[PDB]
């Protein structure tokens, strides 16, 4: 079942082997993927999470970030640890109190405390719209429809050796699939549908780190949705989808009553199929208990390009129609060396005091703000275009802005701008050497807004800065509740700082 808008969620440590492999996790609702939180288009979620961690090996302390929702009015609700909240210590709780106006889609929640989502805290997070535009392409969208893409490691993320490279050891599939070494006959997903209905597919990548090329033997899928934005329907037949992003498609259950591989071949670990790895079973109702002998094509007919996808809705794009037509244009030197990343010259380091409190207690430039040089301030009602040229070592990087969804205006992989009718989304492929991927919004939520690289190795490495936008706004736009104000004290007592 789903859970919420009204919740509890226990965060623990427990076994797991969902490739076959035994070893401790961080879980959410004792479940990897967590279960599903959801609600309806302008709820209120309360999600108290309760700290039940005792396993240092994965950090005791933890704190959840709410994918895609923005948040307004409740910043100190967004999750980034030492950006808007101190840490939740273990055996304390927090209620995690917001609403969700004007957004319904797909979206996920994870750990935003180090690289700990890695070893387990990640699940999906749907915000149904009674009213769907969409809905009469579909006749089944529930729990059932939820498609989550992990990448799973046998090493515990705190423990990946200093100067090794780091690379998984399973891809997941709703929780299962095999090991690429020492391959197991473990159990594989089954996602069931009836002949002749129609499903709402939520593809939801909860990578920390690799992209999948995702398909379905026999079948294509019509995109209707592209990270919480609706979309013009797009029929391909492979979708490329990097870390943290979600698509809805349209499955028509219109191929003989059968099995069906279900692919998700990630661009590093285990190449190809073989024993199973990297793959799901699609399972109609009345077919026979067994392996699917589908192939794959070798070239696929019709992959998803991100300048394909089109808003349902006219949501055009803000600013004027040329490089640098925005109120504040920048352009971030992003930048590898030395097992450090950094954006402007600035290798991220998380402050004692979040960015968020620092705010709060007076520090009103971004200049006065810990990291120095990490903080940019955005001006308010303002549009905003971030370009972020690709060249980076560890690419292709998929960037995501906390508190805001923005305008594609330049893609990965084509060098031509699209003024017009891009889609919005909130996580990019910032696209491979030369590219110049820009993204635009404008200004209408105050508080400090995390903009960072989401594999979360390159995340931990520092590849990160936080727009504090509106600064002067964000004390009386997010006023913070008793149990926000009591954390870092808590925090802070409890590892001596
Ligand atoms: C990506 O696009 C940005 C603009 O959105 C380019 O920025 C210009 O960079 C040159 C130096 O390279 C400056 O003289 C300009 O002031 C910048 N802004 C403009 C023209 O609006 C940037 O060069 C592009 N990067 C790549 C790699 O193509
Ligand atoms: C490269 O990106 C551009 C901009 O998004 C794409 O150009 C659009 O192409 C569509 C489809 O033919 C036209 O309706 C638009 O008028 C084009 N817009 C612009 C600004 O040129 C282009 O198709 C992409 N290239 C590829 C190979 O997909
Ligand atoms: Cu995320
Ligand atoms: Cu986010
Ligand atoms: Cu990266
Ligand atoms: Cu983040």
């Amino acid at each position: 079942a789903q859970i919420g808008p009204v919740t509890d969620l226990h965060i623990t440590n427990a076994n797991i082997s969902p490739d076959g492999f035994s070893r401790p996790a961080v879980l959410a609702g004792g479940t990897f993927p967590g279960p599903t939180i959801a609600g309806n288009t302008g709820d209120n979620f309360q999600i108290t999470v309760f700290n039940d961690l005792t396993d240092p090996s994965m950090l005791t302390d933890t704190s959840i970030h709410w994918h895609g929702l923005f948040q307004k009015g409740t910043n100190w609700a967004d999750g980034p640890a030492f950006v808007t909240q101190c840490p939740i210590i273990t055996g304390q709780s927090f209620d995690y109190n917001f609403n969700v106006p004007g957004q319904a889609g797909t979206f996920w929640y994870h750990s935003h405390l180090s690289t700990q989502y890695c070893d387990g805290l990640r699940g999906p997070f749907v915000v149904y719209d009674p009213n769907d535009p969409n809905a009469s392409l579909y006749d089944v969208d529930d729990d059932t429809t939820i498609i989550t893409l992990a990448d799973w490691y046998h090493t515990l993320a705190q423990q990946e050796p200093i100067g090794a490279a780091i690379t998984a050891d399973a891809t997941l599939i709703n929780g299962l699939g095999r090991s690429f070494t020492n391959t197991t006959a473990s159990p594989l997903s089954v996602i069931t549908v009836q002949s002749g209905k129609r499903y709402r597919m939520r593809l939801v990548s909860i990578s920390c780190d690799p992209n999948y090329l995702f398909s379905i033997d026999g079948h294509d899928m019509t995109i209707i949705e592209v990270d919480g934005v609706n979309s013009q329907q797009l029929t391909v037949d492979q979708i490329q989808i990097f870390a943290a992003q979600r698509y809805s498609f349209v499955l028509n259950a219109n191929q003989p009553v059968g099995n069906y591989w279900i692919r998700a071949q990630p661009n590093s670990g285990g190449q190809g199929f073989d024993g199973g790895i990297n793959s799901a079973i699609l399972r109609y109702e009345g077919a026979t208990v067994e392996d699917p002998t589908t192939t794959a094509p070798t070239t696929f007919s019709n992959p998803l390009v991100e300048t394909d996808l089109h808003p349902l809705a006219d949501l055009g794009v803000p600013g004027q129609p040329f490089r640098g037509g925005a109120d504040d244009p920048l352009v971030l030197n992003l930048a590898f060396a030395n097992g450090r990343f950094s954006i402007d010259g600035v290798s991220f380091v998380p402050p004692t005091v979040p960015v968020l409190l620092q705010i709060l207690s007076g520090a009103q430039n971004a200049q006065d703000l810990l990291p120095a040089g990490s903080v940019i301030s955005l001006p308010s009602n303002s549009v905003i275009e971030v370009a972020l040229p690709a060249g980076a070592a560890g690419g292709p990087h998929p960037f995501h802005l906390h508190g805001h969804n923005f305008a594609v205006v330049q893609s990965a992989n084509n060098a031509t701008p699209n003024y017009v009718n891009p889609i919005w989304r909130d996580t990019v492929s910032i696209g491979g050497t030369g590219d110049n991927v820009t993204i635009r919004f404008t200004t209408n939520n105050p508080g400090p807004w995390f903009l960072h690289c989401h594999i979360d190795w390159h995340l931990e490495a520092g590849f990160a800065i936080v727009f504090a936008e509106d600064i002067p706004d964000t004390a009386s736009a997010n006023p913070v509740p008793q149990a926000w104000s009591d954390l870092c004290p808590a925090y802070d007592q409890a590892h001596n700082i």
